[PDB]
């Protein structure tokens, strides 16, 4: 969409670059929240309305082709994130899904890097990826992430989108949804926008679930028709790695009773381990609390192959059909390798109350317990704060 005349002002957030050797070192990066979250109207003289809602292709009435959609639709820059539920402060980030004054932003932000006119393109293969964590406030059915899509670097910058990654434009991932902008471009034809996305974080305080989503493309993908269900181009359901899964219940949670203990922060790394030929094998998550390492609980349940790492043979044998057909771990790792963008959101579900998450076979939750309605009477603030995200060598960030 075009931008408008109100400034874009992004928060600034430091990071840290690692090495066995130097250790951490500190980098400057800028926070962006998604282009259709930014305010869209209409060019003067055509009234009223937005350019479409979320699931839909822009209207046909101001879009009838992408030129028309380019000129009639606005987007306005952001002076003041903390409207978005969005702040920074040094090198933490938070998010708060509700205001006090009852606005749910349900932010969901990207990592520009220093020249804020490019995403923050992490390269992860062989190396690990770390952040410290405040769940305290995330309660059923609510769901922190912190992943990474394989988003073009400029967010698609081009004649019709030049906005680009600026104003956070051309997001993706294996859900194949569709948005009335894509690559910042009206979606006349109603396309979703698929690419390969590696979970590194969805979580609250009641469970914690990592899960790599192959697609069998590269890059943002415009799928059509079937090719954006379930037998189609990407992997909705992920190769899922959470200890309940695996019939292990006391490894996180909230109490001294839980290996990691979410009434207090913890560090959360993410080890990228690759094979002699460079190619992703594994993929391993521990946790630091207390200045102590917490290692990766095993799977314990019959029929599921022993391991503390998730890789091939886990993801096979617990049914994740369409990771494996799609590119299995190596397909996963070469997106990592190419290139990924670091995404960061708070969000809930009206239609299945993050169910795959924390209830019954994943966690701890009553049926009912997590939808909206119910969330909002137990944590009437759901937020999360991530701080000190760090990355490079195996072994460095912790
Ligand atoms: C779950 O783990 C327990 C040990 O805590 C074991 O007794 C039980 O048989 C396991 N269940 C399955 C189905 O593997």
């Amino acid at each position: 969409q075009k931008p408008g005349e109100t400034k874009e002002v992004h928060p600034q957030l430091t990071t840290f670059r690692c090495t066995k050797r130097g250790g951490c070192k500190p980098a400057t990066n800028f926070i962006v929240l998604d282009s259709l979250s930014h305010p869209i109207h209409r060019a003067e003289g055509l009234g009223p309305g937005g350019c479409g809602d979320w699931g839909n292709p822009p209207p046909k009435d101001v879009c009838p082709d992408v030129e028309s959609c380019a000129k009639n639709c606005i987007m306005e820059g952001i002076p003041d994130y903390s409207q978005y539920g969005v702040t920074t402060n040094g090198t933490s980030l938070r998010l708060q899904h509700i205001l006090p004054d009852g606005r749910v932003p349900s932010p969901r932000v990207y990592l520009l890097d220093k020249t804020k006119r490019r995403y923050e393109m992490l390269h992860l293969t062989g190396f690990e990826f770390t952040f410290d964590v405040d769940a305290t406030k995330l309660p059923c059915g609510m769901n922190s992430a912190l992943y990474l899509s394989e988003m073009h670097p400029t967010g698609a910058k081009s004649k019709y989108n030049p906005g680009g990654a600026y104003y956070g434009t051309g997001y993706c991932d294996a859900q194949c949804f569709v948005t009335p902008f894509i690559n910042g471009l009206g979606n006349i034809e109603g396309k979703g926008s698929c690419c390969n996305s590696m979970d590194i974080w969805e979580a609250n305080s009641r469970a914690s679930h990592v899960a790599p989503h192959t697609c069998n493309k590269k890059g943002l993908y415009l799928c059509e028709g079937e090719e954006c269900a379930f037998e189609g181009v990407c992997d909705k359901n992920g190769c899922g790695w959470n200890n309940y899964r695996v019939n292990v219940t006391d490894y996180y949670g909230r109490g001294e009773e839980f290996k990691v203990n979410t009434l207090k922060p913890f560090t959360v790394v993410t080890q990228f381990l690759a094979n002699r030929r460079g190619k992703l094998e594994k993929i391993h998550r521990f946790y630091v609390q207390d200045g102590k390492v917490i290692e990766s609980f095993y799977t314990n349940k019959e029929g599921v192959p022993y391991t503390n790492m998730i890789d091939d043979e886990f993801c096979e044998a617990t049914g994740s059909r369409k990771y494996m057909e799609l590119g299995a771990t190596q397909g996963m790792g070469e997106a990592l390798t190419r290139g990924m963008v670091l995404a960061m959101s708070i969000w809930w579900d009206q239609g299945g109350n993050m169910e795959w998450l924390d209830h019954g076979e994943a966690g701890p939750c009553a049926k009912g317990e997590g939808a909206p309605s119910n969330i909002v009477q137990v944590e009437p603030f759901p937020e999360v704060t991530y701080t000190n995200l760090r990355w490079g060598e195996i072994g460095s960030t912790y």
